[PDB]
């Protein structure tokens, strides 16, 4: 009667792995450990041990070590084959000032803590706060940003961490639009150090901003040729052999030419539907990826609870509120103020008028059916929020501290969304966008100027809205 068990594991340099039989009895007529590959490391005494410690050495490169345990009872032979790979430590570095990249990164961290329990994480987020308990649960050390970008504090901490290791891999996670502001200050002083490798870069769209920039860039003559030409410009800048850096797209969409890089697109299909971006689609190739929305649902219940706790979203309360009335649910997107020099009771009153129109059956912009009212005012809306809320007794408030990206990622979008237009709509599925309202600004003074604005043009191309869905409110 024969049993063979096999397994494999990565062991970080200087850490310990206990070699042991897999699912075997605790005693044997005879037994032995053998090493079958890798630099000899097995102690003589351990050959007759049942379990013993493998302490990963510090090496010039990764190396696998194979061990076989053979154990014999009177009716059964047990074999365990364990292959251990000694690997460099990995430092994960997270830098973001916006919401969506930080939220995506947080999900990744929750996953990676379980899959890679030895990895240290350095985190600089502006809009996501991790308290001490959660930071320790996730092996996070937090560092401030300098304004919106990488701080000297973080640069120094990374330098010190690297100096402390025999070898090191660094993974970067940051936002696409400002990757050039965030990563070179870390890469440059490390560049000359052969023991430090940038093993991966994950870039995440912040929101509509990357799409406005692509829209404004798509008709640039010779744009891919210029992009190609600036690879060396980026490279020499990182290498410290030139003080000159690429400007524009060349410092954003060339990273995959130099490092293993993923670009997570909020709307990757923009690269398909906009014909003048087919050349960028081709240039990015497999490095362009679709940002996922369902990873939260694939987390465990406790992992989900941790996420929700960190972002401060009482999901169950909102689900209860959605279910209070059996009517489908409508979220009105509120704003603070706009142009006109107006009083605050006007900006609130105008928003009240929009909502009134939405729920008025005789209005041409009627939502279409009876909905329960919900309100998401601007995080700094203040008494405007209070005035608007007080005008609709049954309307349920959704705390402004709770970003719209959180709703989408936790599958908590309502049945329909409408109100004052902003970048949040870029994030919502088309069948859930009822209408968006533009107000007077420095650049928008009537409906026609709203429709021609870059943001709307991209949303029209992506089919998020149709022109009829775009309204103007002086
Ligand atoms: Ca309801």
């Amino acid at each position: 009667k024969e049993t063979v068990s096999s397994n494999s594991a990565d062991v970080v340099e200087t850490e310990t792995y206990q070699l042991t039989p897999i699912d075997a009895p605790s005693s044997f007529l005879s037994h032995s450990w053998e090493q079958t590959c890798g630099t000899p490391i097995l102690n003589e005494s351990d050959k007759q041990a049942i379990s013993f410690d493998f302490v990963a050495p510090e090496l010039k490169q990764d190396e696998k070590y194979c061990f076989t345990f053979k154990g014999i009872t009177g009716d059964h032979r047990y074999i365990t084959n364990t292959t251990l790979t000694v690997v460099a430590p990995t430092l994960e570095v997270y830098i973001d000032h916006a919401s969506l990249p930080s939220l995506q990164q947080l999900i990744h961290i929750i996953q990676a803590k379980d899959e890679y329990p030895s990895n240290q994480r350095f985190v600089s987020w502006k809009r996501v706060t991790v308290d001490a308990d959660n930071a320790n649960k996730l092996n996070i050390h937090t560092y401030p940003l300098k304004g919106n970008n990488t701080s000297p504090e973080m640069v120094a901490a990374i330098d010190e961490y690297a100096q402390s290791k025999n070898r090191l891999n660094i993974e970067f996670y940051t936002n696409t639009a400002h990757v050039f502001n965030n990563l070179p200050p870390i890469i440059q002083p490390l560049y000359n150090n052969e023991k430090v490798k940038i093993s991966h870069i994950s870039l995440y769209d912040d929101g509509s901003s990357e799409y406005v920039s692509l829209y404004q860039w798509k008709d640039t003559p010779n744009k891919i040729e210029t992009l190609e030409g600036e690879v060396s410009l980026l490279a020499n800048y990182l290498a410290g052999t030139s003080p000159d850096a690429p400007k524009g797209m060349g410092n954003r969409y060339n990273w995959h030419k130099l490092y293993d890089t993923d670009y997570y697109f909020l709307r990757e299909d923009y690269l398909d539907v906009e014909a003048n971006l087919h050349d960028l689609r081709d240039y990015l190739g497999s490095s362009a990826k679709q940002m996922p929305w369902d990873e939260f649902a694939k987390l465990s219940d406790s992992q989900q609870t941790l996420f929700l706790d960190i972002v401060g979203f009482d999901k169950e309360q909102l689900q209860q509120q959605y279910s209070q009335s059996p009517l489908p649910n409508f979220i009105f997107t509120g704003t603070t103020t706009w142009a006109g020099g107006e009083t605050k009771e006007y900006y609130a009153q105008q928003q009240v008028n929009v909502i009134n129109n939405a729920i008025n059956e005789t209005s041409p912009y009627y939502l279409g059916k009876d909905y329960d009212l919900f309100f998401k005012g601007h995080p700094a809306g203040g008494v405007i929020n209070d005035i608007i809320l007080g005008s609709f007794p049954d309307m349920i408030n959704i705390p402004a501290k709770i970003s719209f990206e959180v709703l989408m990622m936790t599958d908590m979008l309502p049945d329909t969304v409408a109100g004052i237009a902003s970048s949040l709509y870029f994030t919502i599925p088309a069948d859930k966008v009822n209408f968006i309202v533009f107000t007077s600004s420095d650049t928008i003074t009537d409906r026609e100027e709203a429709l021609k604005s870059p943001l709307v043009q991209v949303m029209l191309t992506l089919g998020i809205v149709k022109e009829k869905d775009v309204l103007f409110w002086a």
